[PDB]
């Protein structure tokens, strides 16, 4: 499992979410933040190893505008993930 | 240390916070977020730094308190932390 | 690469941003959160999220520690998280070392 944290332009959020959905990426969490200050959207997406590239690519393509300020995408290691509904791991 | 990131239902937050307090967990950060399991749902994200010996007990407290058994309960991520510092003292841990 | 997560007092934000820019740090993300320390109900804090290369880890941490300190309970904490890789959306450039 990996945890993807992406910072994108609010104006590109809808396009980004559509792209993720298209790529079969459904689980995600997002919040509004400020960055350098300008408003931005932060997405945190927990994915299995096979979905790292597809997720990263969906965002790269949908979030780019070509102008400085487009954002970044971090891929973080995750040691364990638990599903609250079942109380079981993964 | 590890960093616990839990996404829970808003209606379960008080129960979660009570469970953490009872499990001796005092240090934590939280905020409101939106999530999908276009339909976004309000959720609450908790970020808790906890040392290895106590990761399991802390995760368990959240699991029990946040559960409803219905789809949408959320997930808990446990991330590795290379280093942690206390600002009040600068202490490397 | 590393991802620095710092929780600081709102009152210390401007001083922290100042020290960071001075340390040649510029790109970063921040948000308002509610928190509580290890003592004994929640208080507002500012959460900084800073992606940096290995050479900038020590300098970034040093800047926050020096500027965000009041010496009183509630000062916050700094987490240095491992990053597998980072992509710049505009250029598609990837960093890993
Ligand atoms: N190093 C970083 N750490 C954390 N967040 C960052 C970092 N760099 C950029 N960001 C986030 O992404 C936003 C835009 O980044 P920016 O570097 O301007 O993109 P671009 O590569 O197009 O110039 C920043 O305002 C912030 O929200
Ligand atoms: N893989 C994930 N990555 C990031 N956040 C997630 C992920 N899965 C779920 N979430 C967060 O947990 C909330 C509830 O998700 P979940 O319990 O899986 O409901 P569902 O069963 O419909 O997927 C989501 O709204 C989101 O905030
Ligand atoms: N273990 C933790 N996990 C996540 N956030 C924490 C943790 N401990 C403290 N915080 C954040 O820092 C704030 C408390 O500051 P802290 O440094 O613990 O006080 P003190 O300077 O007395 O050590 C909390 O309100 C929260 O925002």
């Amino acid at each position: 499992m990996k945890l993807i944290v992406a910072i994108v332009r609010p104006e590109k959020l809808n396009e980004v979410l559509k792209a993720l959905f298209q790529a079969e990426v459904r689980g995600l969490t997002l919040s509004r933040v400020q960055g350098h200050l300008h408003e931005k959207v932060r997405l945190e997406i927990g994915v299995s190893e096979p979905f790292v590239k597809p997720t990263v690519e969906a965002i790269l393509k949908a979030a780019r505008t070509g102008e400085v300020g487009d954002g970044k995408i971090f891929v973080l290691p995750v040691e364990k993930v638990y599903r609250i509904r079942t109380g079981e791991e993964d």
